């Protein structure tokens, strides 16, 4: 099919999603950037998503239609729930683009996460079927894990969903281009690790080094001390490095960074479709840009050494990885405008 600047899909439907991308590209994310919009997007396919719950189905009781765009159609209902803090200013900012080119919530949300991930350096290209209903009801409450949620109560929301530990790993991979706004207010946009716009194994090592500095004037729930200036270390990301039942994957990261992108994609795939039969959707995955970048060596930041890091793999020591020379530079913001 031709679509619209010379581009052309096997699928006619498809060509819609070129004009998308054009305006989400060039309008909702500045030009390309991995940045805050993208961040938030990102953390949408997850909050939209995750409203799925085989356990509640079996007891006969509504668990949530997934990646099905509810979160969007009944932000009302949804943005209130307490897990989804913070949501509610780029599901307005989302709604009417989907709303213009009539394109449905749940195919939105999933599109503006993987167009935005790939716009980050070492970006994943995630897959992106089309064809999702806006018809859904909304989510149930409780569905979306927490950051003081423990490792057992995480794992097991995720396991009710249909992912395993090391699923629950990769798809954390996440973090390394990621910030937080609603635990410490005071702290909004201070990252999860020390490079937001690249998707790389940073986050992984940086959660393993010891808790040292309280950011603000005070912790907050559902974060513990953070290793690094400007950075921001949540309860459950230190909880999950530390865990017997993720640390060895949480460490693979570090040992094979290779496999991050691939492993992030797989299950983001799988995220995407919660609540929907992908054969009775339309494969419109090349409208997602090529993500540029190398794979980069994961590094121990300035001013820390091995002994900073509190290795948690019992197979496995922790890698040999360089160290930054000089003395550590406070991590920037992620700009918001
Ligand atoms: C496994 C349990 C998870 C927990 C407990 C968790 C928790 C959090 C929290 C507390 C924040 C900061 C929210 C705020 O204060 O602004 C956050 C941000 C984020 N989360 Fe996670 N998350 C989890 C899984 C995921 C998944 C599966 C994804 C997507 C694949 C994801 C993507 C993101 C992104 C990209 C951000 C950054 C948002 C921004 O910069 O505005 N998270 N997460
Ligand atoms: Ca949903
Ligand atoms: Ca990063």
């Amino acid at each position: 099919a031709k679509c619209s600047k010379g581009r052309t899909a096997s699928n006619d439907a498809c060509c819609v999603w070129f004009d998308v991308l054009d305006d989400i590209q060039e309008n909702l994310f500045d030009g390309g950037e991995c940045g805050e919009e993208v961040h938030e997007s990102l953390r949408l396919t997850f909050h939209d998503a995750i409203g799925f719950s085989p356990a509640l189905t079996r007891q006969g009781k509504f668990g949530g239609g997934g990646a099905d765009g509810s979160i969007m159609l009944f932000s009302d209902i949804e943005t209130n729930f307490a897990a989804n803090n913070g949501v509610d200013d780029i599901v307005e900012q989302q709604k009417p683009i989907a709303i213009k080119h009539q394109v449905s919530f749940g195919d939105f949300i999933q599109f503006a996460g993987a167009v935005g991930s790939s716009n980050c350096a070492g970006g994943p290209r995630i897959q992106f079927l089309a064809g999702r209903s806006n018809v859904t009801k909304p989510s149930p409450d409780h569905l979306v894990p927490e950051p003081f949620d423990s490792v057992t109560s995480i794992l097991a929301r995720m396991g009710d969903a249909g992912f395993k530990p090391d699923e629950v790993v990769a798809l954390l991979a996440s973090h390394s281009v990621a910030a937080q706004d609603t635990i410490d207010p005071k702290l909004a946009g201070h990252p999860f690790d020390s490079t937001p716009s690249d998707f790389d194994s940073q986050f992984f090592v940086e959660t393993l080094l010891k808790g040292t500095l309280i950011p603000g004037d005070s912790l907050h729930k559902g974060q513990v001390k953070s290793p690094l200036p400007g950075e921001f270390r949540l309860q459950s990301d230190e909880l999950l490095a530390r865990d017997s039942r993720t640390s060895c994957e949480w460490q693979s990261f570090i040992s094979n960074p290779n496999s991050m992108v691939p492993k992030f994609e797989r299950a983001m795939a799988k995220m995407a479709t919660l609540g929907q039969n992908p054969k009775k959707l339309i494969d419109c995955s090349e409208v997602i840009p090529v993500p540029r970048g190398r794979v980069k060596q994961p590094t121990l930041p300035a001013g820390k050494t091995i002994k900073d890091i509190e290795a948690s793999c019992r197979k496995a020591p922790f890698p040999r990885l360089p160290t930054d020379k000089g003395t550590f530079t406070s991590i920037l913001p992620v700009p918001s405008s």
